[PDB]
């Protein structure tokens, strides 16, 4: 009885009202921050009634009733609060905006912060809950309160120090991009679930741990696997609070088990409740068991594979992904699933067959070209970011999915493609052995980021295709992209490039950000010039640039980029 008391009790009240103030910003991502603590202070002190007794008014209701009534005590999203509970919820979780139009949250002067800080700690990491929440409304909400102790303890660290700054901003800086890449992986979880169902969650989950855990049976894995998804179920379904809990709980079970599970997680069981959640899910694959036999006896040789296929289908398939998973943490995730999906194809179709164990012997020939595609697309890209470097390597991404989905919107380009790049940077430096999952779980992860951008506002059959068809093809599909010869090229307008005396004193990243926006928008213009072409117009437009820069007089900028567009018309 009266669940709200349960989650208060096993939670704690500051973790509790931290986790209410992240699911209220993001059901309503417009709504401004003192309206909702002001509804979490309501929630916190009703659900004090609640664990004071259990038998009082309104206990027994359930947290989406609670949630959504106070919401809407002040609540487009006014359709939502128009609405009965169980189809309210939904339309709450449905209006979830992946780019909401909210301004870049620009952070003022070090000491207006230290003095915020000092001032009210409270308010001010409420603040930094409700702001994250509401710019990333499928963030891990258990991560998010591990990064707002992170961010305190920043504040706390360095608003003693001498020199303020040269201690905050660095770890705000890795804060902000931690906290960006996080959100990032958990859209992927969410967006699997969502789109693609339990089934496809569960085994990628069974190949995720299969890999990080290869000591421990499948029985074991199973376990883990079934709490795992039910963890990212609440979480991707807006339970927070149910999630946060189940997490907790499913790192004390691991925690209880690292004998049959993994030796690698000594030193993450140390640690306190957030840390070791974030530890366990960060660890280390252990080493694989010494004397395991070829995946061919039991799966390619046996004499019962059509049997046991017929009868235990399920417990087959996830059997032969998880054995086929322990042996090569050297393979991606999808590239995994892939070969479980080809092996059940292949099966479904030779155990009609008239000699079938002579149909399925060469299911691993089959495996080869699938399993070298990737690695080939790896190696070819990781040997052009050694002799390009990032900018370049990003430069060169965006040009080739420019020219494979011209009709994206120019800032999704640039994004995606700069994160794309960001691949050769944190995977190339790896040996052969790990960098093919690093390389291709994170491109998962950043195609996954351009398929939710493009799914709001649809320009591009391609991308919807590839996003839609199957969620582990998906690179594939986008690597195999070639320039859209049916697309018609964009004339150059005045508001096609809007540079202003304000590019001088800009930062690296904003100059390097401003110059790839206006490389796809030429880009655009022509689909078809060659490097050659590109290299001529880019390095014309650096010169403008820096001419205007440095001339004694925006005036420049006016004359100089009217005769730039009439000079780029022609070249």
């Amino acid at each position: 009885k009266s669940e709200v008391a349960h989650r208060f009790k096993d939670l704690g009240e500051e973790n509790f009202k931290a986790l209410v103030l992240i699911a209220f910003a993001q059901y309503l991502q417009q709504c401004p921050f003192e309206d909702h603590v002001k509804l979490v202070n309501e929630v916190t002190e009703f659900a004090k009634t609640c664990v004071a007794d259990e038998s009082a008014e309104n206990c027994d209701k359930s947290l989406h009733t609670l949630f959504g009534d106070k919401l809407c005590t002040v609540a487009e999203m006014a359709d939502c609060c128009a609405k009965q509970e169980p189809e309210r919820n939904e339309c709450f979780l449905q209006h979830k905006d992946d780019n909401p139009n909210l301004p870049r949250l620009v952070r003022p002067e070090v000491d207006v912060m230290c003095t915020a800080f000092h001032d009210n700690e409270e308010t001010f990491l409420k603040k930094y809950l409700y702001e994250i929440a509401r710019r990333h409304p499928y963030f891990y909400a258990p991560e998010l309160l591990f990064f707002a102790k992170r961010y305190k303890a920043a504040f706390t660290e360095c608003c003693q120090a001498a020199d303020k700054a040269a201690c905050l901003l660095p770890k705000l800086d890795e804060l902000r991009d931690e906290g960006k890449a996080s959100s990032a992986k958990q859209r992927l979880k969410c967006a699997s679930l969502q789109k693609f169902g339990e089934r496809a969650f569960k085994a990628w989950a069974v190949a995720r741990l299969s890999q990080r855990f290869p000591k421990a049976e499948f029985a074991e894995v199973s376990k883990l696997v079934t709490d795992l998804t039910k963890v990212h179920t609440e979480c991707c379904h807006g339970d927070l609070l149910e999630c946060a809990d189940d997490r907790a709980d499913l790192a004390k079970y691991i925690c209880e088990n690292q004998d049959s599970i993994s030796s690698k997680l000594k030193e993450c069981c140390e640690k306190p409740l957030l840390e070791k959640s974030h530890c366990i899910a960060e660890v280390e694959n252990d080493e694989m068991p010494a004397d395991l036999p070829s995946l061919a006896a039991d799966f390619v040789e046996s004499k019962d594979v059509c049997k046991n296929y017929a009868e235990a289908k399920d417990v087959f398939l996830g059997m032969f992904l998880y054995e086929y998973a322990r042996r090569h943490p050297d393979y991606s995730v999808v590239l995994l699933l892939r070969l479980a999906k080809t092996y059940e194809t292949t099966l479904e179709k030779c155990c009609a067959a008239a000699d079938p164990h002579e149909c399925y012997a060469k299911v691993f020939d089959e495996f080869k070209p699938l399993v070298e595609e990737p690695q080939n697309l790896i190696k070819q890209n990781c040997e052009l970011f050694e002799q390009l470097g990032e900018y370049k390597f990003q430069n060169a991404l965006l040009v080739r999915y420019t020219k494979k989905v011209p009709q994206v919107s120019t800032p999704t380009l640039v994004e995606v493609s700069r994160n794309l790049g960001k691949v050769g940077s944190k995977c190339c430096k790896h040996p052969e052995a790990k960098r093919m999952p690093c390389a291709e779980d994170y491109l998962s992860v950043v195609l996954n980021q351009l398929c939710v951008l493009h799914e709001k506002t649809p320009v591009s059959d391609r991308v919807t295709k590839c996003c839609t068809e199957s969620l582990v093809n998906r690179r594939p599909c986008f690597s195999a992209l070639e320039v859209d010869e049916t697309y018609v090229p964009k004339e150059f307008n005045a508001e096609t490039f809007t540079f202003h005396a304000d590019i001088c004193t800009l930062s690296e990243k904003e100059r390097q950000i401003k110059k790839q926006t206006a490389l796809v928008e030429l880009v655009k213009h022509k689909p078809k010039a060659t490097k050659e072409q590109l290299k001529a117009v880019m390095d014309d437009f650096a010169a403008f640039v820096e001419k205007c820069c440095k001339a004694d007089d925006e005036t420049c900028f006016a004359e100089e980029g009217k005769k730039l567009v009439a000079a780029s018309q022609a070249a």
